[PDB]
């Protein structure tokens, strides 16, 4: 009904095999069954062998050893540095007798991480004769949020319908959600919330005896997989299903109804990773109605998970959904350090605050939220957007590994140089008890899963990137297409290509410079440089027939510029130093301003707007010369999509230059064609 | 739980009563019984009086007389010049006996229209000493169209829900249906459709025994108030109840399904008015489908009713709802008459081509719709919209009675001079046989039944027109505002004023110089210039740095003042003598160039918003001042809905202003604040 995505397992040739007769499972918990059941799977697929599974090792017998160090009749040096739980070692045996691969793990669930990369290796052909390999994940957290909706629609959601529900209930069996763990699994992640961050009125239920039993069984199947399941939750629950008169968070009896909530959910689910929370946003209730500080209103959610081990993940996406196009002064990209940064030092420390990755809302461009690095005190987790609700909605082809990286790897200077936002979230800079990464789910029931068959890469690529955040996008590239497509080196170059290169293309044809949105309101797709400019949703660009900019300057604007540390905040507040690609975003400026490129402002944009179509059509002629290396309904799925891209990409370029030239009134310098 | 509107019938004081014994009715048909229930109605409430009800006079009594001409002991010479069905005379005897009213109607709806009449003279505190009365509509057919949904919502509805559906079934009970028939046939409407003229998959069904039970139960009320019942129909049905592989019209099994669908109807509601159709526009389905035209598709339908006397109301709201903003040539303004005008004498004679006012779509202002005085072969009739879509959905206060005076009274000069658009749609120019005018339901669930308590006043001024279209503005708004708020003298002049000036106040802080929309997508309510402006919806202003406007002109436009006659296509056409309030519905033109008011465009638009938002602040001050002589809850109702117009109207003056700043960079003549 479905494809395995990057799990294909294909079968190898004649000239590709390896011999084994055994494989040794030392443990018969569910985890250790469901990488034994894994690795019998892909080796049957791949290999055509059925090694039997057995407890004890046969020392004639050539064998795969899966076991945890206390399992290990030799605890050797390599397996005895690992330190994280999830952490695996994967060494051949240096013996001259039968062949042994021994998959070490710190615990079960390093055993599976350690047996999806061993089948990694084999998709990817790699010799495994002499294998020494360590392997430790970076972040604790590393995990999928979902948008699902139980009427079976997800928000922002463009590739199908809810896996999870339909109907207002969950869809009954669940093979589907065995394979979604899989996949999750197969790239280590290990957390997920099932539920949209907006909790209506059935979802609000999730949290009561009517649903925790359905809960409990999607729990059930994703534990099996070292997934924790989380939900998130209405702050507004002790009204609106516990009957009571307020859901202050200071008041006793709303402290002790979600004491109560809290106990309940462990009986049925007792490892339960715990609650994600939008409070006091985009008009969804939270502290703030009851004149509470967050860390108030998160503390007490804390204090009712604690007993237990829960966590909160309280959302950082807290600002003026109802602002004044008018008011100048007011800036949406300072709201959530404004809001938090006072609070460093007051949260318990099983609340986590999650932070998007920029401080606006996930625009194809945003520099990163100052939040990261200025809470020394405060557990922090990064929030990054899967699916593709501004940057093309799995219609345009956009891999978002590159972007990530880019963010991944700045220098917030919090400790002086080598404060990068991954250390900052992998908590190493600030010694955090719990933080990492989650990213916002981009699949749904089409049969390819993400809408776009080359969005998987952006499932497989958030998950190496949580677990090793230093793994580069060419090599998260190679490895999802030649899980995905095999190994021709012509389908390998092309369509790494095609995914390095797919975000700057993208961008190149819809906002420039940073400045973000020009999309159409609502749905959020295309073009429609004016969509929000008269709004009360903060998203200005301020374009007027001699320039255009946010001026988010100390000197003459915003002043957002001083919430990065000095090293950024003076790279950005000038105008001469600000990197082109962010200018507009800090800087309102003429359009005949000139750039570090040499093109004006109005020229570049001109420029990337023609030429980001001329790319899209490249892209499509780079897939079609591989057309009989590619089974032909992939090839036709992604093909439909390129030219859907490709008839997009002239919209946006046209209106974008339309919209420029009635404004600016200034011709391409090379005569080409603006209606 | 719901307002009398218009028909209070509010208690006399001891120095205005009457004097009545009997009421002699001539007739026991249901027409009649309700004409008597009226007039008892009225007199209980007004004169504290119950005469008694009879069928034959006493010559000693003093009595009102109700009966048809051939009731009449002596048929006078008043009465038989009446020469309408629906025409009444009311006299008052000159014998020195008893006191006698006399109501003497052509048919059975004339006596009621006549009890309706009799009563609004007693409402406005006229003399009946001597009454000599003779009244004729003007417009044979004088309907209402309503865009009810049958889960219970309305398109563009915003008064509430529907009175007729709720749930995907028939409100049941029905004494407000009741009620609303009393207020139609109060003011003469005589015909109307209950549904959608997008008719969604439930609504196909009300032409199928399932729900034809409950239409025709409505349908009973409503004649008995002498109004006949009409569904909107799904052009498809043969496909989507019928099981037909096609609704080709042509098709000889699809031709049958219609005639078996209406003998069936017939057999529910022998009446039955017939069909009004929205085919191939917005996505609905038609004859187009199919690959044939609108006269082939309307007569198709027009066979079906034919033995029946039904009709076929085709409307005419055709046009490019995916048209390329790039491409200027196509324009939607001339969709309308190109679509139909070349079908003039191809109908059959029971079709009428239902035509808004203007061929865009119900703008503030548009122009006359071409169409009108074109087709002297093919029976007309005008569509207006009493719900204010684009009009302020009756946040915004908006008597569109002056408009449609406007557009009523606008010389076609089809056949020279006097050639207005009220004698095409009257049917006099062109000898229709059947013709007049509809209107587009403002009402829903609000016990108010219009949402703003003042746009009462529209529903009731639809009426008068249609019944007169010579009928004055001023005396239309005299007449509800003394049966609605009574007869203080200044209350009369304020609401008044207020009303007849509150069209001119809306257009001015809206779209200037008649180019139209300027507003939200979607909802359509509010600012945002260039909230289509690179959509497919054919709706554009072209402005840009230096200038705004559409060339409709033939000689470097779209040739639209071409579908004018010669009079009115060359006043269009040049730019000195187009009118200025639209001038950039016909030209594009530089932001300075002068208006016959002497003002520029651009302080043209400057003007009219600062001075618009000045002139809704003085509709509040002016209502404020009739404290005390307004109920508390009218009082309240309406200011609540001025103050919120007076805040929109803001949005509107400064969203506008801002815009054209940024784009023309010429500042106020004056200095005022724009942002
Ligand atoms: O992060 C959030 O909560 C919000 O992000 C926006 O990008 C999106 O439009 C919303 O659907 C969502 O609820
Ligand atoms: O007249 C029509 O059919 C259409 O008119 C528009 O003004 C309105 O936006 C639609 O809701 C409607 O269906």
């Amino acid at each position: 009904g479905y494809e395995p995505c990057w799990l294909r397992y294909e079968r190898k040739d004649q000239y590709s095999r390896l011999r084994f007769e055994e494989i040794v499972a030392k443990r018969t918990s569910p985890i250790f069954q469901a990488a034994v059941e894994e690795l019998q799977k892909g080796l049957r697929s791949m290999m055509e062998i059925e090694p039997q599974v057995v407890q004890e090792v046969n020392e004639t017998a050539n064998s795969i050893w899966l076991g945890t160090l206390e399992d290990e009749e030799f605890e050797r040096p390599l397996e005895g540095t690992l330190v994280h739980p999830e952490g695996y070692v994967i060494r051949s045996d240096v013996d001259d007798g039968p062949f042994r691969i021994y998959i070490i793990g710190k615990t079960d669930a390093g055993v599976l991480y350690g047996v999806f990369h061993f089948l990694r290796l084999l998709q990817m052909g790699e010799n495994i004769a002499q294998l020494s390999i360590i392997e430790q994940p970076k972040n604790r957290l590393r995990m999928i949020n979902h948008w699902d909706n139980m009427d079976g629609s997800i928000e922002r959601g463009y590739a199908g319908r809810s896996i999870f529900f339909v109907d207002d209930q969950f869809v009954k069996q669940n093979q589907r959600i065995k394979d979604y763990a899989r996949l999750l699994a197969s790239v280590g992640i290990n957390a997920i919330s099932i539920n949209n961050v907006n909790v209506h009125k059935t979802e609000t239920k999730l949290i009561t005896d009517h649903f925790l039993p359905d809960v409990a069984e999607v729990a059930d199947i994703f534990r099996t997989y070292g997934i924790k399941t989380f939900l998130s939750i209405n702050y507004a629950s002790p009204i609106e299903i516990g009957g009571l008169p307020t859901a202050d968070p200071l008041d006793p009896e709303v402290r002790w109804w979600w004491k109560e909530t809290a106990k309940r959910i462990y009986q049925y689910i007792p490892d339960f990773g715990g609650f994600v929370v939008k409070a006091d946003s985009e008009f969804r209730p939270g502290p703030f109605t009851y004149g509470r500080d967050h860390a108030e209103g998160a503390n007490m959610l804390a204090e009712a998970l604690a007993p237990f081990g829960g966590l909160v993940i309280w959302r950082c996406f807290v600002y003026n959904c109802q602002q004044d196009w008018r008011d100048r002064t007011t800036d949406r990209a300072k709201a959530a350090y404004d809001h938090f940064k006072p609070l460093d030092g007051q949260f318990r420390e099983n609340v986590i605050l999650q932070i998007k990755n920029g401080p606006m809302d996930f625009q194809v461009r945003e520099p990163v939220s100052p939040l990261f690095g200025a809470m020394p005190k405060t557990n922090q987790m990064m929030e990054v957007q899967i699916t593709q609700e501004y940057t093309g909605q799995q219609k345009h082809l956009c891999f978002l590994i590159p972007q990530w990286k880019e963010v991944l790897d700045f220098d917030t200077y919090a400790k002086g140089k080598g404060s990068e936002v991954k250390k900052v979230i992998d908590g190493s800079l600030f010694d955090y008890r719990y933080s990492g990464i989650a990213g916002v789910s981009n699949i749904g029931s089409d049969p390819n899963w993400t809408g776009h068959t080359l969005a998987q890469a952006n499932l497989y690529g958030f998950g190496r990137l949580a677990w090793n955040p230093d793994l580069s996008a060419e090599e998260i590239a190679n490895e999802w297409v030649v899980q995905t497509f095999g190994d021709d080196s012509q389908v390998v170059e092309t369509i790494s290509w095609m995914l390095l290169s797919s975000w700057r293309i993208y961008e190149n044809y819809t906002s420039p410079l940073g400045v973000g949105w020009m999309v159409n309101p609502g749905h959020h797709y295309g073009p429609n440089v004016d969509g929000y400019e008269y709004s009360h949703w903060g998203t200005y660009h301020y374009a007027d027939r001699d320039g255009i900019g946010v001026d988010r300057t100390v000197a003459t604007g915003t002043g957002y510029t001083a919430q990065y540390f000095p090293e950024n905040a003076a790279m950005y507040e000038s105008l001469d130093t600000c990197p082109d690609e962010l200018l507009l975003f800090f800087h309102h400026v003429p359009y005949t301003h000139r750039l570090h490129s040499g093109e004006t402002v109005i020229q570049h944009i001109y420029n990337t707007h023609f030429e980001g179509v001329e790319q899209a059509k490249q892209l499509r002629k780079r897939w079609e010369q591989l057309k009989g290396k590619i089974d032909e309904k992939r090839y036709h799925d992604v093909l439909e999509r390129l030219t859907i891209q490709v008839e997009h990409a002239k919209e946006w370029r046209d209106v974008i230059n339309t919209y420029f030239y009635r404004k600016s009134g200034i011709d391409d310098q090379y005569g080409r064609k603006i209606y």
